[PDB]
């Protein structure tokens, strides 16, 4: 499966895809083809693109999932922290993450202070579980940089809205990174639609600079 | 894959595409038989979100009065033949005499059927005449009756599909869309046998499946 | 508030939850610089705050119009049942002025007449079928697409602006354009700041800038 | 109408469009108590749910992130939440009472569970603040914050999607914390739409708690 690594331990993997560029074409005609996709994209006939659908498997920090899951025109199924024992996996920003901000302490110490809290919080979590505290309560001490996993099924129209909002400099850098991988898979599977999207409908800044 | 079921006199439901299978729900429930048991468990308890990861595209030819009921299902995608821009074909649902089974009628069912054909023919000829006169199609078509056939593509996931079958695969629904819902059910069954059996066994609220 | 549309149609306001401040409260999560914030939300595509303004309309429209209208899925509908009601002798007959700009072979007043004729013969066939013991749900299939229907429509400001982007526009059928113009006027009356910022920043259609 | 939930949370009613009769008028498409109340029961009993979509609520809700993350899986509703990338997060966190763990056999007194939870919260928060003073951006500084951090949001939901919410959350299979919130949602729905809430419970409600707990 197309699997792209994101952040220190994250990823976006493509589980499944229904259709391709021609799925939008046939829906539009209800039945020259590449010019029809450009045409549709240029004039804002977005509905035929709903007949292309993807399922992704995504491993992401909770603070990224939280932003992602705001996209309501999609289907999600996520790892359960109430009944599963949660794995020791946390997003630790690289020193380069703080490139462009003037800091009081070196970026290696910032990375160290994050790692410190993470380790303290996880130990506590494990101590609570061992003492017979239910997992659903014990987990509340875990930080927002804990990794979670989920399935995401989303059609090309909603995906393009996701890319307008997340493959953009105003989105938090971490989700941008996920959106770039989504765009990469989208492009591999639906090249005509992806290029037409960038040319006529894409509202973000980064995908027109990041090849 | 590909399946086509003919409905009414000139209608059809055709399966254009599918994403996933019964294991797509299982994979999703688990974020990846014990697997068949899981599908039944999900169905039994109304854990329906996993079934959203199974997706169908259908191509449907149905009368307008059927499509109008159908398109009330908002959790889906539609693209439909455009009467504003295309010259519309002479195809109309004429009920067979058997459609009036049960109903004691004043005129024999054949005459009912013939009365329907005649008004339809008259409406269509007027439509054509207006078009020949230079009347925009979007105006001319307003004389056409609700039994005119339209075509559309329908993309729907298994969860929304089960909602559709609950409502339309049911005696309280009009006979004509019931017939379509039976074709939708048969294709669903072919492609997702486990989910469909579990559905019928545990979740299905209608009465004709 | 009620606006008559076409020959026998209308759009009336049944209810509204909120006003421009409803969006402001939502965007701030609390409870002019308020009006600056509405324009800020609109200019930047921060549309979700407007979802917390909600209208309910009562609309009487021909079925062909209602079918275009009912394509707008992010809203709630309840329509008159034709399966069990005796349907009312009301049909949209176009004015002769409806064919202005079109050079036709028969007079526009004659087009109008041919439309009423069919309406009348169709309705009479329907009544004949009903009187014969044909169930209404079968008899009504002979009725033309210009038959008037009624529905309740509950829609939020955001979905309403989408609707006006697509329907308050010359590419939409004139008939639904007229209805969209009425929706816009009721929208403007209830939420003038949002309506004004919408027109300035986000509105994609053409006719609301003309009329 | 504002109801306190948990230790620092609440459900507050911001607005409402309609009442029981808004569903009746939608169902009839038309702009008599016993007749109207009968209609509501008939709709609910026969699963004609769509008329209830014409009633709509806006809540202001303050809840811990682990609760918000469950809630926000309800996609047929509208949401605006306070922003952690750009606001300085307030020192407010949910600390379970010892009574939250009564009837779990634990190796330590539930008071020590509270102290343990409270301890990490303080550390995480202190680290967060430490990072902010350093010039680390908030969007990054907050990732050390635990899942019991309180958040606030606006929720706009129609009575239909609200009743779904209650079936699933006003139910003992949902996490106890969200149950508490759902009972508050339910009491407010009941106050504003008594006939629909009662018909709902008699005919349509699949949860277990609203039939045992009054309001
Ligand atoms: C840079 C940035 C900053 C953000 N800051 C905040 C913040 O401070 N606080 C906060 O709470 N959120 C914030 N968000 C999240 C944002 O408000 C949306 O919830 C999220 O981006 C999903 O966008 P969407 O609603 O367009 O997508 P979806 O929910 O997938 O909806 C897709 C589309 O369908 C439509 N739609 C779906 N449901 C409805 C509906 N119920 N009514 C009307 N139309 C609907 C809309 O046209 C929408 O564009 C931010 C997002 C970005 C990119
Ligand atoms: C026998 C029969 C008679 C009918 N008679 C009439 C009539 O007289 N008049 C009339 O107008 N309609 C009538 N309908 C149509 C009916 O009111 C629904 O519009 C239609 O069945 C679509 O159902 P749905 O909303 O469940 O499906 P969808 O609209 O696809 O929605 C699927 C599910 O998602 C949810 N959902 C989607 N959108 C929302 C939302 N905005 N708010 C809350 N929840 C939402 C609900 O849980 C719903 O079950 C009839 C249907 C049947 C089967
Ligand atoms: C001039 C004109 C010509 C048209 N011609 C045709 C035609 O020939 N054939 C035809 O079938 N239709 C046609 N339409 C209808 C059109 O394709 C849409 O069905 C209609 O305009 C509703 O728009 P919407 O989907 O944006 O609105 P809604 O359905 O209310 O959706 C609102 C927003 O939410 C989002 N959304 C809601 N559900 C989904 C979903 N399941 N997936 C992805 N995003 C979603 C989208 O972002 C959308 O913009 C035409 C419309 C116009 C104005
Ligand atoms: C006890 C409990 C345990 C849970 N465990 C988990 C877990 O382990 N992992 C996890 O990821 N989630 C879990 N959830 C969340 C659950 O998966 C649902 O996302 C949540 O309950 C929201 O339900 P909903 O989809 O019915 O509501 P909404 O999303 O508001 O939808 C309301 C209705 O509209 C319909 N609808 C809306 N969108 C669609 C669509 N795209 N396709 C088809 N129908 C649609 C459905 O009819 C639905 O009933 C759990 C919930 C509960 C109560
Ligand atoms: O009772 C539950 C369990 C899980 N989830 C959803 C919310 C999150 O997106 C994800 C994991 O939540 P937790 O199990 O960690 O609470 O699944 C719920 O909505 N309700
Ligand atoms: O301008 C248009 C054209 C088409 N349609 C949708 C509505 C119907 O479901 C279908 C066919 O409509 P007509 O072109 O026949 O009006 O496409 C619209 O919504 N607006
Ligand atoms: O069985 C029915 C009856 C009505 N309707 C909806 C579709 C239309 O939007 C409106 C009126 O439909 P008719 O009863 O006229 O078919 O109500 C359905 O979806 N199914
Ligand atoms: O860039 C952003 C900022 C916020 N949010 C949403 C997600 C949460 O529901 C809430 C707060 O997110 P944080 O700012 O705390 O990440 O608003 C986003 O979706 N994207």
């Amino acid at each position: 499966h197309m699997k792209i690594d994101i952040l220190d331990k994250g990823f976006v993997e493509l589980v499944d895809v229904m259709g391709n560029d021609l799925s939008a074409v046939r829906a539009a005609r209800v039945s020259r083809d590449r010019h029809l996709i450009e045409y549709l994209m240029k004039h804002g006939h977005e509905t035929p693109f709903e007949h292309i659908v993807f399922t992704f498997h995504v491993k992401a920090p909770i603070f990224v999932a939280r932003q992602w899951f705001r996209h309501r025109i999609a289907s999600y199924n996520e790892l359960c922290g109430r009944y599963s024992k949660l794995s020791y996996e946390f997003y630790i920003p690289s020193p380069e993450r703080l490139e462009g901000y003037k800091t009081t302490i070196p970026p290696e110490r910032v990375t160290e202070k994050i790692s410190e809290i993470v380790d303290k919080a996880y130990r506590t979590y494990l101590e609570l579980i061992e003492s017979g505290v239910p997992r659903e309560v014990a987990r509340i001490v875990l930080p927002l940089n804990l990794y979670t996993r989920f399935f995401w099924t989303v059609n090309a129209r909603s995906l393009m809205n996701f890319l307008n909002l997340r493959a953009d400099s105003h989105a938090q850098w971490e989700i941008q990174q996920y959106a770039l991988a989504i765009a990469r898979i989208f492009k591999e599977k639906c090249p005509w639609t992806f290029e037409a999207f960038l040319k006529y409908a894409y509202k973000g800044d980064i995908l027109k600079e990041v090849q």
